[PDB]
């Protein structure tokens, strides 16, 4: 198998890293090409050994699976370049966020009948082999090109189908949410530098505070309420602690959040079907 | 220190997690655990008693049993154990307390009362201990040889981060990472509930949501980067996620978050001024 | 067994009317006194088949369990004023919210020594036999005597035995409660109306609605999180629900509730240990 | 004789299955439902005849329940509507979902279905829903005198014009998760004066389920059932207090009149 | 004179209770009718909208006005030339009613009003417009006869939504604001209904003398509080939460929903 990147991102990087860290892909069988070829990504990805190229061409020639990196409004533009240099061999993975199977098919169509197409969102934790992704199978991934991509992209976090129309929602969720992960953990150290803290032993605590719940909650068959029941002894610390958060309406606003992110990638997609 | 005995004070939500985390290390075996408790009902005391730990209604057999031994109860439980107990300390005994607010000076001034020089840590943990991530600090007291504060911490390491800290900062650690666990899980639970307004079934958004935050948690762990970077690296210009990110500001998110650490910590020291009294 | 109510309001006419519901209690074997013999639950309990008389010490002398559902800061002219007629066969049973076992105990031993005692936290809903009901036993209170106390309340709803430092919050939590409820109904009435509903029908269905949800969850071993989980459907009504609630910080409103009722009942009693 | 269906398998399906066993109106074996993946092992041992097939639901049962999420009822009616006989009852459970469209649908297919629409509620499974239906064009008054006797077994039932189901969606429909959100809170608020979790949430919610029968029982408004329980100085009336200063009424007004039209908006999207 | 009532809701109760209490009209000249089925007052009743109309002289549309033009579709051809028809539905206008009725018999003689619930009491607040063909007279007597049961005045038409998020809507302001006064007297540690009848006396007492009054609101509010007192402490606490801001939404937004009805009947 051969993997190619088109743009060299973070993302790009990311996924790279986290497929050689498996052990699922020699370095050199990864080829990705940058339109700016002095990325401090690009940089990374030749010292892992990841072949690299100006010319968008020459990966699409040199890999079986591609996936596209590029900002949403280049996928176009990325599609009309390559499109006549798309074999039978190829299962083309779309990265974009708001970009639809419909309009990436509709657009390797003019060029070759029967483009293989996923679709996917995942998230920058792919670098530690912790991301989050979901995909969903274009018109004509046979059912072995969803598997295939299914067991590549376990190897870097969970993976899981989806129906297409739900990918706009996991983008709000789990594509956004290491985002939000991060305000938290800024915010969380302040707190503990505010009580006396140093800010290094604040970051670290704080955050193997967040892993750890939530490898809790992963790993459990009870309800967040419950364990969140288990941490507040009666009249304690912790109770204390999240009437505060309830008073700020902490629960509002992440829900304000997931629904902002999903509600935004429909808008730019409105705009790019436009 | 595979033949060293571990006893716990208090058979609840801590002496549970840390004797499951310290089982599933395999750094102890079950039946070298033992743990006593004045309500034998509770769900915590069946599940002890499935893994193999010894269980006992009587705080004097658990002593006798223990190396190590954890004071596991409610902050204002503590005196009370310390006067049934003193007499029956003895040298091998390292006491390690895990309540909240309870300083160290205040349990040595105790079981100095019964015999000199009694071996003191005070400990702040969390229940991730359970899947081997928690995070521990501890702080070692006047007659905590250098022995016992580097076993204490090869102990707790095999479950999660530990490190040694000065007791004054413990009040602090409570408010984050001792009640971190749960802003965590009402978070999970709300982005769910987002998740769910937007049209995804709950099983699967509560699963993206934790598995988003476990790997954003170890991303910063990994990184040299400040988080602040790491979160301008996720935010593409004009996107979604500068949109999410900007709504959470206008509800004062962080600020939210510094309260609740400081609510908890304040908390903790309430606590403490009041057994003093 | 003869009951006794000192002060004749809501809750001796609520215990009243539960406990002859339930068949525990025959209504001619209760006696009740109040120093105001013209209120309306005086009336219904006349009614009822209850004795009334305005002189406590009658009741006193028919009871063997004597319920004193006074205001709380009546109780301790009530003790001086019937101390001296307290046997050996009563156990008293204060509802007065904030009194504490100790001042009864002080001023009933001045008389007599070893009063039987029992506090309790019990709310209006008994009335209907489902009320919420706490007690803690004093400290002549034999075993027999709270597992009495525990037989009688629960034939009108929920009882258990706390220990008495919990009794100031269940105070804010069920004694409170109907009230927090009895709001709710009236607001969610109110949006019902707003969205087209006859006044009646929408109070029927609110009050259906809050009654059945409580019992799923009684009848349930699932937390509340898991039951509102298994109600909102994926983009649905329910959850678009959720989140208005949520941003309105609607739990804080009633974790300050609970507080509330909470503190203002400790302060009550500071300031009648203070008198 | 009677013989129910039920098309779809989920929460609310369960729920009527489970509280018409235990109101003994329906052998758990004359209950038939179906789902495209399935509480199998729940229905079984209940009793209750699983299937992955609509059409033999449709086949075995005289009451047809729709317990579908509220846009898969196009295609469950043009999957069976050629499979409905004169005998049939349906009866939608979705939210939203008009009668007019059921009974275009199917009628392609037949003249003159029997179509009931009806709001119920989780809590049917203790036998204490809130249900209303609007009987449809050919649903005899027979009919809804059958399905009101059936729905009062396992809680309160009433017929309404079906104009008023989607503001009752609102109230009972999502009424319990309301009330679980409440207690949640309640409970909270318990531990945080000290009280152990467990005993919290039984406190609370028998404090909820005393008051609410209560009300149903009483003469009285509630306005003045809380003016009862209000001692003067007290710590009812203060812990009312911050109850209002934080607009708790206008809350609840809000999430009745949002529930209301999102059910709106779901059908307006299914029309187009 | 001969008056009828088509519907017998709160508000055909609370006319024909000031009416007879006024001493104007007898109750037995007084007919009712509704299709959900006031008699003790000796108001005759009957399920007949028709019955209703061959009875009375003046005849009142005291129904919804959702339902307003199909009370006037089935009773139209019954209009004969003595008739005065008062409608007191919300939002429907005089125009509305004399296109539906003119399509039977011309010049329909068609007055709107509105009332409130506080007639029953002799102290309602009443504004009505007349209709094309309402001869002088007619409003003349109108005036005569509502004014018997609390306040009433002419306004053209096009004030009548406004006045119904002010005066007809007011009393349901002012219950919820007696309803929350009478909590804060218990709070305090007064009787619940020792509070209920201070804080309505306060309100009943204080409208009384602004309407006696020659003088601004202000002018007596500044003669109630005296310096550093308690009165101008309480004062600060409603200004702080934009009391006032909140009466003037409630009004707007009672207006609005108004307007919104009508447009939704239009359509
Ligand atoms: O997700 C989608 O839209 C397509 C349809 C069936 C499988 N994948
Ligand atoms: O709630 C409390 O008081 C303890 C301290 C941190 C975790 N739980
Ligand atoms: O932090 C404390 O209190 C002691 C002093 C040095 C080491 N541990
Ligand atoms: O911000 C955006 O548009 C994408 C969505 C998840 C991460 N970046
Ligand atoms: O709770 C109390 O005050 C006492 C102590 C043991 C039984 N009742
Ligand atoms: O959320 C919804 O759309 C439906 C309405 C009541 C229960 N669930
Ligand atoms: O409720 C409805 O809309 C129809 C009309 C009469 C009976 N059911
Ligand atoms: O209002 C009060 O003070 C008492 C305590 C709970 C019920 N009523
Ligand atoms: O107020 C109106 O609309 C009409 C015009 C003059 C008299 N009545
Ligand atoms: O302002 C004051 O202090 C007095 C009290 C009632 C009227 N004015």
């Amino acid at each position: 198998m051969s993997v190619g990147f088109i743009g060299a991102g973070q993302l790009a990087f990311a996924l790279a890293k986290g497929f050689t860290a498996a052990g699922v892909l020699a370095a050199h069988k990864i080829m990705a090409s940058s339109p700016d070829m002095d990325l401090a990504t690009v940089s990374a990805l030749r010292k892992m050994g990841v072949k690299l190229t100006p010319h968008n061409k020459e990966t699409v020639q040199h890999s079986d699976v591609l996936f596209l990196a590029v900002k949403p409004h280049i996928i176009p533009f990325i599609l009309d370049e390559i499109g006549a240099d798309i074999e039978d061999r190829h299962i083309v993975v779309s990265c974009a966020a708001g970009v639809t199977i419909s309009s990436i098919e509709k657009k390797l169509s003019a060029f070759r009948p029967a483009p293989r197409v996923i679709r996917c969102m995942t998230n920058t934790p792919v670098v530690v082999r912790e991301g989050a992704t979901v995909y969903a199978t274009g018109t004509h991934a046979q059912v072995e090109d969803g598997r295939l991509m299914e067991q590549l992209l376990s190897s870097v976090g969970f993976c899981t189908e989806v129906e297409e129309d739900l990918i706009d929602a996991v983008t709000g969720l789990s594509g956004s949410g290491p985002a939000y992960a991060f305000t938290a953990l800024d915010a969380l150290a302040d707190g503990g530098v505010k009580m006396g803290l140093p800010r290094r032993l604040a970051v670290r605590l704080g955050a193997q505070a967040l892993l750890g719940a939530a490898k809790m909650l992963l790993h459990s068959e009870q309800h967040p309420g419950q364990l969140k029941d288990n941490v507040s002894s009666p009249g304690g610390a912790t109770i204390h602690a999240l009437h505060v958060l309830e008073s700020g309406g902490f629960r509002s606003l992440l829900i304000n959040a997931v629904e902002a992110s999903c509600i935004r990638t429909r808008e730019l997609q409105s705009m790019a079907d436009q």
